[PDB]
């Protein structure tokens, strides 16, 4: 069994200055390797924590984490409007890298992705991810599906250097991952499509950190018709 995070809760409001402390715990030590991402109201996703308590630059110094072996949390010590949206924490010890359920936080009383498909059921796509930064061939182009609802899933990844992929078991038959350095684009293909593959589809890239995914794509909508 790949390792199964929890977030105890899923929901939660709270008022303008409030401390919120938002717990995920998993199936097993994972050696500090957690990281914890934010999605605004817009499904846009960016890596706020990475290593557990490391803050990525720019982050709100009123943000922090803690934790080991199999207890982590999240800690804002002073809500905020901005920090309005849902919190997925993730683990990077072993793969596939699996995440929470999601907390939605609320107030009390480079990565260029294509367009949104509709495709009859059945179908197959292949949606692209275009990065202008410079590291694209040197790094790892991650994807992550998201059904309304559920915490995100990594679905696998691939090295734009030489093509080498990485799956996650649950997907390998579902997608195929490629890429093409002269336009610096990774493309994900999804065949054989069913209504529980409708969803928003995310690009992620990761490199100084394999498992902490800090650049992301805005997203691909993909709706298999009734």
């Amino acid at each position: 069994k790949d390792i199964v995070l929890i977030q105890s809760t899923s929901s939660l409001s709270a008022s303008l200055g409030d401390r919120v402390t938002i717990s995920c715990r998993a199936s097993q030590d994972i050696r500090n390797y957690l990281n914890w991402y934010q999605q605004k109201p817009d499904g846009t996703v960016k890596l706020l924590i990475y290593y557990t308590s490391r803050l990525l630059p720019g982050v709100p110094s009123r943000f922090s984490g803690s934790g080991s072996g199999t207890d982590y949390s999240l800690t804002i010590s002073n809500l905020e409007q901005e920090d309005i949206g849902t919190y997925f924490c993730q683990q990077g010890n072993t793969l596939p890298w699996t995440f929470g359920g999601g907390t939605k936080l609320e107030i009390r009383r480079q990565l260029q992705q294509s367009g949104p498909e509709l495709v009859k059921p059945g179908a197959s796509v292949k949606i692209s991810c275009k990065d202008s930064g410079y590291a694209f061939s040197s790094s790892w182009m991650n994807w992550v599906k998201q059904r309304p609802g559920q915490g995100p899933e990594w679905i696998g990844r691939i090295y734009p250097g030489d093509g080498d992929t990485n799956y996650n078991g649950k997907f390998k038959g579902k997608a195929t991952l490629t890429a093409d350095k002269s336009s610096s684009t990774a493309y994900m293909q999804l065949s054989s499509l069913t209504s529980v593959d409708s969803a928003v589809y995310f690009c992620a890239r990761s490199g100084l950190l394999r498992y902490a995914m800090d650049y992301w794509g805005q997203g691909t909508s993909v709706t298999v018709s009734s």
